[PDB]
């Protein structure tokens, strides 16, 4: 069974999976993601060697290793396999291009809407990497002369407005002022307010919450509009835990403010589970 | 002299030229830009056979025609020549690629900064045209949730801020309140707003700081989308905006994209050069 190993060096955890050619995630390991790199590489090797060994047991011909994020040298040497590496935003795009709603499409965008915001740009069937390799930094599209502060150091970034972290900051500010919870809401002692709480408050009648969310969706929307006026893609795939939430307002912002010339674009929510791993996998699968 | 027939369609006058493969504008014909397309289409073919007639007298093989902006139908039939067509922004870019500071560059962007704002994106030595052929509508990058109104109907467009019309609108405003003229000067417009600024006016300077910032933020948006190796500012207002654009980037773009070079264009009649370049790029 033709396959590849996919590695996801993401938030908190480090995941490695055996992925089939048809996109099935055969087996999936998750572990702590060491902060320091010397150690992160070691863990990857081990998890790969185990995954690889298992693939031999599980009747799987592994073609190579793909990594979403000096990683190539040590892995190829040890595992006797080719290694491909690209960033999470690009891998998200590649997941859609191979297994998702990007199949076929010549020119499309994948915007990751979760803890943070990022994305990938397919054009002429291929990723746009950029001269400095850092193309498609979609979280730091600036839609304000004087916005909220952003973790990149600037302000106005659509990540500063519409990220999961962004919303959590807003959710905490209101809860600290006793302006978040409404008509019954109760937060656990352990758990701590986040975007769902902000949304639930809005959906349960919280005007302050609704306002905050309106701005976050508008900013993101204008982010997408900027993409449309730059790339004129045929499709935009919102992906991640906040995609479902943001799709309605993004379309509205597109109907409201985008040029007539680019309104035939379609915006969708991704169906893909574990896109990072699928994307990592898709590099190996595609080449070999 | 292996050459091409460049043709320009812009505001006010209509232009036509013979352009060498080297990039030399041999002859240039200007004229009126009629009310109607029936009037406008009649002039073009006449200017072309006029020009096409001359070319041969100046020993020049016209390989075809190029047009900035079913016109191939009348011309190709009449002139017996391949005719290419593409918009002003793209031609601005193609001009820089074949003849300007984009020579050899895989990924760069040309941003027109004049009466309007617009441009072209060259990625992998090629134009991005897009899904519905509306790529690089750069003047309508949004940098505000509540900006100035724009010609497109929306608001917060960099064109709405930094265009020569944008600046002209602001020039009329101040001058209506008699607060634009300042010790040292005597149809109001952008160039005056700049002098008033230069020669001491704070409201002028204030209006400009915002304009230049809005534009730079647009440029930043481009950098974070495309990660180009170079950004060429082209037009009557390029010389003006380049310093502030360089600053907004310095002050707000990611470390990753700071290696970008911003430059002002060298080309004269880039519209015509870009048009001609289409004919010359398909030999
Ligand atoms: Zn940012
Ligand atoms: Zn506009």
């Amino acid at each position: 069974t033709l396959s590849a190993l996919a590695v996801d060096l993401g938030g908190t955890n480090l995941r490695v999976a055996i992925v089939s050619m048809k996109g099935e995630i055969v087996k999936k390991y998750t572990q702590f993601n060491p902060k320091t790199y010397e150690e992160r590489i070691n863990l990857i090797l081990q998890m790969c060697v185990e995954a690889a060994a298992e693939a031999v047991k599980l009747n799987c011909r592994i073609l190579g290793v793909g990594i979403s994020t000096d990683l190539r040298t040590p892995l190829s040497d040890t595992l006797h396999l080719p290694v491909w590496v690209d960033n999470d935003g690009n891998c998200a795009a590649l997941a859609e291009r191979k297994f998702g709603q990007g199949k076929g499409l010549e020119n499309f965008v994948t915007l990751i809407t979760g803890t943070g915001i990022g994305g990938g740009i397919i054009h002429q069937h291929e990723l746009i990497h950029g001269s400095s390799f850092c193309a498609a930094e979609l979280g730091h599209l600036v839609v304000s002369l004087d916005g909220p502060d952003c973790s990149c150091g600037s302000h106005g970034c659509i990540e500063a407005y519409a990220s999961g972290m962004a919303l959590q900051r807003e959710a905490k500010k209101l809860h600290d002022e006793d302006l978040l919870l409404v008509e019954g809401m109760s937060v656990p002692k352990d758990e701590a307010v986040g975007a769902l709480h902000l949304i639930q408050a809005a959906k349960l009648g919280n005007a302050k919450a609704q306002s905050i969310l309106r701005t976050a969706g508008t900013a993101l929307g204008l982010g997408v509009v900027n993409i449309l006026h730059t790339m004129n893609p045929s499709l935009v795939i919102l992906s991640g835990v906040l995609a479902s939430h943001y799709i309605h307002i993004v379309k509205d912002v597109i109907r409201q403010q985008a040029l007539s010339s680019v309104q035939d674009v379609d915006v969708v929510v991704s169906d893909l589970v574990d896109p990072a791993l699928l994307g990592a996998a898709s590099m190996v699968l595609d080449y070999t």
